[PDB]
RNA sequence: GAAUUUCUACUGUUGUAGAUUCCUAAGGCGUUAC
DNA sequence: GGGGTAACGCCTTAGGATAAATATGCTAG
DNA sequence: CTAGCATATTTATCCTAAGGCGTTA
């Protein structure tokens, strides 16, 4: 338990942020909202975003006045060029490195570019916000009053836009991130701007083309060195528009394709490049009125002739009879397919007419046939199924009115369900009216002389029912739009440096303390006019009650803070730093990266920055004691002693009736540092965050600190969502919602409001901490678990885990020998107290989702519900793999997803995955010792930190990651493996195929029929035996999915029955007891064949699966040389179980070999921990193990 | 119709049990119903 | 499996999780 | 003319240690 992962703690830093809530104490509020703090914060924020969006228009001008005037050398270009297209080769030194290089190149030109504008100094700084801006918007032609106060607002807090000068920054890099101009235009547009370039010149060169050849600036006559002006976003933009839609280049390629219709035309299409990064109802009585006025356009008082269009347009179709059919056109669209459904009950009879009567080519295919064709269609249609004379008559006239005034009789007619009904009755009467509508002009020709006595009245009608569409737009667009909203207000207290920092000689520039009394923790914000208030207590007597401020006292960065104080221009002269110090810093010998590294000249650096310590004032009082000097490889190590030892906290008691006073008066805004576990109330365990936040001052914890508490934290204002209130009355019970609680009813003696927490305005905190402050360096612990792994064989056990169709998730742990100890379905979880069938209250809201949906009141959720039910998996897989030795194996949603068809989709369970990564980083126990492994204070380390998805590979530590392929269709006996493919529609093939089986015999005892065959023959991998699959599993068929009759379903066949009545019928004997190897060979009547393969196919495939019930098995069809065959129902509790446990045991089996393979490797940190199809199938069957 | 830094399941009784890294910025992709 | 559209969702990446030196506004003069 | 204080704004700049391919559910 404790002995495989007790070395891995302490391992590498992570930086989590703890949120907590502030409760105002005393008089702190009044003097907030006298002062009126939170409009004027709402303010702020307001012209915050307002600059913000200025700022970055004023960048993009920059960038668009900067990239115009660069001119690459052209040299480079063509050697790119050339690197790039010398096809695949070998991925060799020439392939890799040159091309860096010349990337960096162009990177480094583009960036000098930048550097150049005289704009580029002051960027960054208060000169911009100071005097370029406004200079900007002054130059401006629109710009406005309000764009020039909302900057010089602005005017002295420019240290509150640091943070947003600092992500700017990024774009103006020749770094290899994501976020820069120069890798952009290197590594996405010039890529593609070649591929385009090459693709061009081989559609022009090969051949003339049927549409036009462009020749009648231009991109194509202009083509080389044109990226050079394609680097600007004017540049990119114009030449998006001449090559991309309007008619550019492509356009007519994308037209002739078509007519192609060929897979080697189709990729020429050119793509486009990427953009420039920084490129560019009201309420119910409004929707009432304007149903009420669609309701009074609709039917009015019919006055001035018929204007009601629910009548008129029923006796116009009604009509259609009468009109000549010659002349009425009709959709080709779906409303073809409604229309056959609806006359003669299949939706497939106009089509297939039209399709092989009316014409055989591309068969002419117009947008709007015509009634009279289709009624001469459908009078010869070949008469698939009806009777000898059909009475159509008019058969598209009948059902026009029919559906017209004979459907229902009721078509002419606040509250929600009466404005929908009418709502969707309207839009069902003009979805059955459009396909007679005609849409836009000049359709594919046609539109020849129409029927003006009907098509003039109902053109002039159509309109006004076209007017629906608009407005259920508008309707889905205000009414469809999740009770309470999560938005909050970061509060700066007329403070720009608002708790960036912690420390005792920054907490007057940052007006932020933290106080503590009877285990309580306060923040104290100062007035910014009366800052200094804690710098003169009078006395820190103990007679009377007391706070405990905080002194905090850090030194952030040594590699920063230690040259910028000791080589100072106002503290050189008091260090007095020699000659040759100077010089050793000034040439960069101490630095490991220089060329002209020097270990004496680095230490000698390190001795004078130890002198310079002891010297200060403020740094000698951290009690620094160091190594010696000559054990440092490098400066890197004094660096982060310098750091770990650079860290004091203590506690200094100040009189109440002091703070009290500093309330009082207004100068500080004391708030509680409030979470549900700092009640008095409160009798469980705590929250995680909550433990880590007590930590944080722990004296054990400040005797050796496991946990740091970071600066620059925030405090937010969120406001009510919800006015309204949902509440439970006091003494009146209220019924238990989960069916096992022993109590159905409890009575409380206080009021429960539903979201309670949103109906009042609430302050917020969001503290960043670091756990684990002194780890030193292991990020990657892959290379200490496969060095462990290698020794304690048996010992270790191995859990597998994998997404199932009837559980939500299935684990199997099973020993290093193979045999299984212990499975259970994760669809149920069972902790010390209730335990929630998360499979049922699943479904349940699967199903609350599409009912809310189809009427109205949605309020999806669901997601939260399945990531809420994954936090109680990962704490599960957490202590079993804790308390059981065992090393985790899950799918690889990378390389090897499963199919559908699951209850836990692949984007779910990689959440699930990073979840479990996340966890497993730092991992604590609420009941552990804290100075105990896997306690508060030597907490568990047994993954990576997270990167990326595609960062981890096919190890993170003691996770690993298999493909999954072959999971879920073999056997825990010997693995016999479905990899047949029987692929009948080949009569010839057929025969050649069934020739290559060694043996087909019936065997009176047993009863079952006896296939002999190698794997040799077929699947010409030339792996694995011979197998003798037999006919005793795979007893359940399903016989159709489409319609009614031929539904997916499920019929228990035994396959022997089956067998015997088909071969009974081609006089096949069996009895004999020989083989009927030479008896097929008969030929002919291909359904017997079709037939025969049909039922092979449901005769070597284990798993048997059900539309209905939990009925899931995976009987196998092979012998497990011990006269029995697997069965999933006579489960052994050594074997999977259900169907479904086999995926997870098979996992396990995956991770199993993983370790084998570690275990035979001598050569860690570069080992193979990929499994291939061809070594997992040798795996699986061990036979003579 | 159920309390929460926040989420999930609760009533475990002004709360129970387990997850919980927050803010800012840039970009890419995808049902859809227009 | 569908002709030149964005409200909405998903994903990727990047920066920070700082005290102290230094320049500037304001009072004093 | 102007020493001193308070406040806002830019500044100082380590080193490791990486990471890949078996197709198919
Ligand atoms: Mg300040
Ligand atoms: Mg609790
Ligand atoms: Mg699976
Ligand atoms: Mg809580
Ligand atoms: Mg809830």
């Amino acid at each position: 338990g404790p002995k495989m992962f007790s070395n891995f703690t302490n391992q590498y830093p992570l930086s989590k942020t703890l949120r907590f809530e502030l409760k105002p104490v005393g008089k702190t509020l009044e003097h907030i909202e006298k002062k009126g703090l939170l409009e004027q914060d709402e303010k702020r924020a307001e012209d915050y975003k307002k600059v913000k969006k200025i700022i970055d228009e004023y960048h993009k001008d920059f960038i668009e006045e900067a990239l115009n005037n660069v001119k690459l050398n052209g040299e480079g270009l063509e050697e790119y060029y050339e690197l790039y297209f010398k096809k695949n080769k070998d991925d060799k030194d020439k392939k890799k490195k040159e091309f860096e290089k010349i990337q960096d190149n162009l990177r480094k030109q583009i960036v000098e570019a930048f550097k150049n504008h005289e704009k580029y100094k002051n960027l960054f700084k208060k000169e911009l916000i100071k005097e370029d801006l406004p200079n900007w918007l002054k130059n401006s032609e629109d710009t406005g009053e309000e764009d020039k106060e909302t900057v010089e607002k602005f005017k002295n807090f420019t240290t509150y836009f640091t943070g947003f000068h600092e992500n700017r920054k990024n774009m103006y890099s020749d770094e290899e991130k994501s976020t820069a101009i120069a890798y952009r235009l290197i590594h996405e547009n010039l890529p593609k701007f070649l591929d385009n370039m090459k693709v061009f010149e081989k559609i022009k060169e090969k051949h003339p083309e049927a549409e036009q050849l462009e020749k009648t600036n231009v991109e194509d006559i202009f083509s080389l060195d044109y990226f050079n002006h394609t680097l600007t976003q004017s540049g990119i933009d114009i030449y998006n528009t001449i090559i991309g839609g309007i008619q550019g280049l492509n356009e007519y390629i994308n037209l002739y394709r078509q007519k192609n219709n060929e897979k080697n035309r189709k990729l020429p299409k050119l793509k486009p490049l990427y953009k420039q990064i920084l490129s560019d109802f009201e309420n119910d009585e409004e929707l009432l009125e304007a149903i009420e006025e669609f309701y009074e356009n609709l039917n009015f008082s019919n006055n001035n002739e018929a204007t009601n269009v629910l009548e008129k347009l029923k006796e116009l179709l009604s009509n259609l009879a009468d009109y000549d059919l010659n002349k009425i056109y009709i959709r080709n669209d779906t409303s073809l397919t409604d229309i056959s459904q609806k006359i003669f009950g299949d939706w497939s009879v106009i089509k297939d007419a039209l399709n092989a009567h009316y014409d055989q080519k591309w068969l002419k295919k117009q947008k709007y046939f015509s009634i009279a064709e289709l009624q001469e269609a459908l009078d010869s249609y070949c008469k698939e199924s009806d009777e000898s004379k059909e009475q159509k008559e008019n058969s598209i006239a009948d059902y026009f009115k029919t559906l017209a005034q004979t459907k229902n009789e009721t078509d002419k007619k606040k509250d929600v369900e009466k404005i929908k009904a009418f709502l969707d009755s309207i839009m069902n009467l003009q979805h059955f009216v459009k396909p007679l509508h005609l849409v836009k002009g000049g359709s594919a020709g046609a539109e020849m002389e129409k029927d003006e006595a009907f098509y003039s009245e109902f053109e002039a009608l159509y309109e006004e029912l076209s007017q629906v569409i608009p407005l259920y737009n508008k309707v889905r667009n205000y009414l469809t739009q999740k009770p309470y909203s999560t938005e909050k207000i970061k509060l700066n207290f007329e403070n720009s440096t608002l708790l960036d920092g912690w420390d005792v000689n920054k907490e007057t520039d940052n007006t932020s303390v933290l106080l503590r009394k009877d285990g309580l923790y306060y923040l104290g914000i100062m007035n910014k006019k009366h800052n200094k208030v804690f710098e003169n207590i009078p006395e820190s007597n103990e007679n009377d009650k007391c706070y405990e401020k905080m002194d905090y006292k850090l030194l952030p960065g040594a590699n920063k803070m230690l040259p910028k104080v000791f080589f100072s221009n106002k503290n050189i002269d008091y260090f007095n730093p020699s000659a040759e110090i100077l010089e050793i810093y000034e040439n960069g010998t101490h630095k490991k990266s220089g060329d002209n590294f020097n270990l004496d000249d680095c230490h000698k650096l390190i001795d004078f920055f130890k002198e310079s310590i002891n010297k200060h004032e403020d740094w000698k009082k951290f009690g620094f004691k160091f190594s010696p000097t000559s054990s440092y490889e490098d400066i890197s190590g004094f660096y982060r002693e310098v750091e770990q030892q650079g860290y004091k906290i203590s506690f200094k008691n100040i009189s109440e009736s002091y703070i009290d006073e500093l309330v009082d008066e207004g100068k500080l805004y004391l708030f509680q540092i409030y979470n549900k576990d700092f009640s008095p109330y409160s009798k469980g365990k705590p929250n995680l965050h909550t433990l880590y936040w007590k930590a944080l001052f722990d004296e054990e914890n400040l005797k050796d600190v496991v946990y740091k508490l970071n600066g620059e934290a925030e405090v937010f204002y969120r406001k009510a969502s919800i006015n309204e209130t949902i509440v439970h009355k006091a003494n009146e019970p209220i019924k238990n919602k989960n069916p096992l609680n022993p109590k159905k009813q409890s009575t409380f003696e206080y009021d429960i409001i539903k979201d309670r927490r949103y109906t009042v305005d609430k302050f917020q905190f969001h503290v960043p901490i670091t756990m684990n402050f002194k780890a030193e360096g292991n990020s990657n612990i892959n290379d200490e678990v496969n060095e462990f792994l290698k020794g304690n064989a048996p010992d270790v056990n191995i859990i597998g885990i994998d997404r199932g169709e009837r559980h939500l998730l299935y684990l199997t742990l099973i020993d290093q020998k193979g045999k299984i100890v212990e499975q259970d379905s994760l669809n149920t979880i069972t902790n010390e107290h209730n335990e929630t069938d998360y499979h049922a209250l699943l479904d349940d809201k699967e199903k609350e989702r599409d009912k809310a949906r189809k009427s109205w009141g949605t309020i999806e959720n669901i997601k939260e519900l399945k990531e809420g039910y994954l936090s109680q998996v990962v704490h599960k897989i957490a202590k079993l793999m804790v308390e059981h030795n065992a090393i985790v194996v899950m799918e690889d949603l990378n390389f090897g997803f499963k199919r559908g068809r699951f209850k836990v989709e692949k984007q779910v369970y990689q959440k699930f995955e990073k979840m479990l990564i996340d966890k497993l980083n730092y991992l604590v126990d609420k009941d552990k010792e804290p100075n105990e492994p896997g306690g508060l204070l030597n907490a568990y380390q047994l993954t990576n930190k997270f990167e990326s998805f595609q960062k981890m590979g096919k190890q993170s530590g003691f996770l690993f990651y298999v493909p999954a392929w072959n999971t879920s269709k073999i056997d825990p006996t010997t693995g016999f493996v479905n990899l047949f493919h029987p692929r009948y529609e080949n009569v010839e093939k057929a025969k050649e195929f069934f020739n290559k089986f060694d043996s087909i015999r019936y065997n009176s005892e047993k009863d079952y029929f006896e296939f002999a065959f190698d794997y040799n023959n077929f699947t010409e991998k030339a792996e694995g035996t011979k197998w003798t699959v037999c006919t005793y599993g795979e007893r359940i068929k399903t016989y159709r999915n489409a319609d009614k009759n031929n539904q997916w379903d499920s019929k228990e066949v035994n396959v022997t029955e089956e067998f015997k009545n088909l071969f009974d019928e081609y006089n096949i004997d069996y009895k004999n007891g020989n083989d009927l190897k030479e008896a097929i060979l008969s030929q002919d009547d291909a359904d017997f064949f079709k037939s025969l393969l049909h039922l092979l196919r449901l005769t070597l495939q284990m798993r048997n699966s059900i539309t209905g019930t939990e009925i899931d098995y995976i009987i196998s069809p092979v012998a497990n040389e011990n006269g029995e065959f697997f069965d999933s129902r006579k489960a052994d509790e050594s074997l999977p179980k259900d169907a479904d446990a086999n995926g997870a045991y098979h996992i396990a089996r995956k991770g199993l070999w993983v370790l084998e393979q570690i275990k035979q490797t001598d050569d860690l940190k570069k080992v193979n921990l990929a499994i291939s199809n061809k070594e997992w199938l040798e795996f699986v069957q061990e036979r003579k193990n």
